[PDB]
């Protein structure tokens, strides 16, 4: 197969990877910069958002979740960036519906944060899939 360096994709992905092993904002930061790829902005976001919802753990959830704010204000991501990768998630959820089906809640409630940190608009928080049923007190 491929020893490596095969996809670019991938760039994004092993730098998030590195991340929530060593749990450094900063270290990720200079990575995605050092990547020199602004037009593969909109994935790493999406990416991100699949970890909190792949993962297990509010830890994933808070890393992340702070991962994307710090970046965004760093003016490392703009907007629509930022939009990018949401939408793609709430698009993509169907197939992620499958094997997890708190996504939909988990989202809502990663996405929640986010708005209030402002970092996305009220068409992402509205946009976020949301389905009735355990929902109770």
């Amino acid at each position: 197969g491929s020893s490596g360096s095969s996809g670019l994709v991938k760039e994004i992905d092993m730098l998030l990877k590195e991340y929530l092993l060593s749990g450094d904002i900063s270290e990720a930061e200079h990575c995605l910069k050092e990547l020199e790829v602004p037009h593969f902005h909109h994935e790493l976001v999406y990416e991100a958002i699949i970890m909190v919802l792949e993962s297990t753990g509010e830890s994933t959830f808070k890393m992340i979740l702070d991962l994307l704010k710090s970046l965004w204000k760093s003016s490392t991501i703009t907007v629509d960036q930022m939009k990018r990768g949401y939408e793609r998630i709430y698009n993509e959820i169907p197939d992620i519906n499958l094997d997890v089906p708190h996504s939909y809640s988990v989202l809502e409630r990663f996405v929640e944060e986010c708005f209030q940190a402002g970092i996305i608009s009220k068409q992402l928080r509205d946009l976020c899939p949301s389905r009735s049923g355990p929902s109770s007190g």
